[PDB]
């Protein structure tokens, strides 16, 4: 076969579908890392811009997976996607030693493990956290943020009485996401799990929510509505909550981490006045909780170069690449060691406060629900929202919610 520029060059070409280089800096950075890996290893690489919209990205990836296409080796997948994409993922478990796997938060490794397959490595993350006004806590004699829900409610009532007396009729104690949508599922998982009430649906498939601790969790949350939280909280998603908070009108907020940098912006009324920590829990013997978000890296089951693709994924999820992502882009690492890295904390000191968040991360039940996740989530947010609006109590809601999820997850073919 003759040589010439138009003839085939031998050798692998490793193709990554990552964040888009057209939108913001995340995709430009990710492509820079892929190209760096290619240069350091002598491996040709190509980069595919993925949609920023999660549903559009999933659709794009499904065009490849439907065909068992070899044309992407590495995909960047959402936290709830392992549960639906596992058959399209190479099992990474044989390629990682225990020492290597243990460097990641175990709850995020668990999220990515579906019927024993390690579908993907943790890349960067997000979870539900507590925002608190440190100025106001100091003013009212508190030296640390609340560790329990009762403390939260006590502090909220004291600070609300003092700020309303001083004349701010718009001031509240707590804002969160109470609207009947996906975000309520995430708030509710935190409430229930942090009361010792379980994970709604357990990783082994047990529908555990009909229990006394879960019921209290929900009744407690109803007890906030119109009292330490606005009556309108039952219509709030993430940005309605952030609006009240960022105006200076809430002592506490539950939200995702994106609100932190927005609150520190030049014109923000609350710039320099807040901290973050893990959400409270019912008592010291209960566990903490933070509903898990974020992104993972999968090697395609259809890759023609699985070993090389794995090498690239391990590199992208490595200590130094995650560190670069944290220092340059403020992405939250999936390695606990980075939360005490002196260079990460010099750039992002508040990251330290998130270590207990990710040590206590819990996932929505996408592992077990598969193609029926949205049905299960809708059941959860509907029943929980029924409690927040006073239309039913927690005991009935958790009973009704168990029944709803059982119907959704039941095998079609019954046998009497």
């Amino acid at each position: 076969v003759p040589r010439g520029s138009h003839m085939m060059q031998s050798g692998p070409v490793i193709r990554v579908a990552g964040d888009s280089t057209a939108v913001g800096e995340g995709g430009r950075w990710m492509k820079e890392m892929v190209e760096a890996w290619g240069k350091k290893t002598g491996t040709r690489v190509e980069y595919i811009d993925s949609p920023a919209d999660t549903n559009d990205r999933l659709a794009l990836y499904q065009q490849y997976w439907a065909a068992r296409s070899p044309d992407v080796d590495v995909y960047m997948i959402d936290v709830i996607w392992p549960g639906i994409v596992a058959p399209h993922a190479l099992d990474l478990k044989p390629y990682l030693t225990e020492a290597e796997l243990k460097e990641f938060f175990p709850r995020i490794v668990q999220n990515n493990t579906i019927r024993g397959k390690l579908t993907s490595l943790p890349f960067f993350t997000d979870a539900g956290i507590l925002y608190y006004r440190k100025d106001l806590l100091e003013k009212y004699g508190y030296t640390s943020p609340p560790r329990t829900w009762n403390e939260l409610e006590q502090m909220a009532e004291r600070v609300m009485e003092g700020e309303r007396r001083a004349g701010n009729r718009d001031f509240w104690g707590f804002v969160f996401q109470g609207k009947p949508y996906e975000g309520l599922t995430c708030d509710a998982l935190e409430w229930i799990y942090s009361h010792g009430g379980g994970r709604i649906v357990e990783p082994d498939g047990t529908i555990s929510v009909n229990n006394g601790r879960a019921a209290l969790a929900l009744n407690r949350a109803h007890g906030w509505v119109g009292r330490i939280a606005p009556q309108g909280v039952t219509s709030y998603a993430e940005e309605e909550a952030r609006n009240v908070w960022q105006q200076g009108n809430s002592l506490f907020m539950r939200n995702w981490p994106y609100a932190y940098a927005l609150g520190q912006a030049e014109g923000s009324p609350i710039r320099g006045k807040f901290g973050v920590t893990v959400l409270p829990k019912a008592s010291a013997d209960a566990p903490n909780a933070a509903t898990l978000g974020g992104w993972q890296l999968m090697v395609s089951a259809y890759s023609r170069y699985p070993k090389e693709a794995v090498d690239l994924v391990k590199y992208l999820a490595s200590y130094e690449v995650q560190k670069d992502n944290a220092v340059r882009l403020s992405r939250l690492p999936t390695r606990p060691a980075l939360y005490t890295d002196r260079d990460v904390l010099a750039r992002n000191p508040w990251f330290r406060d998130l270590l207990p968040v990710f040590q206590n991360a819990v996932s929505a039940p996408s592992d077990v629900a598969g193609a029926r996740y949205n049905q299960v989530s809708e059941a959860i947010w509907t029943e929980v929202h029924s409690v927040l609006t006073g239309r039913k109590k927690g005991e009935q809601a958790v009973r009704d919610l168990e029944a709803r999820i059982r119907r959704i997850l039941r095998h079609h073919h019954h046998h009497h």
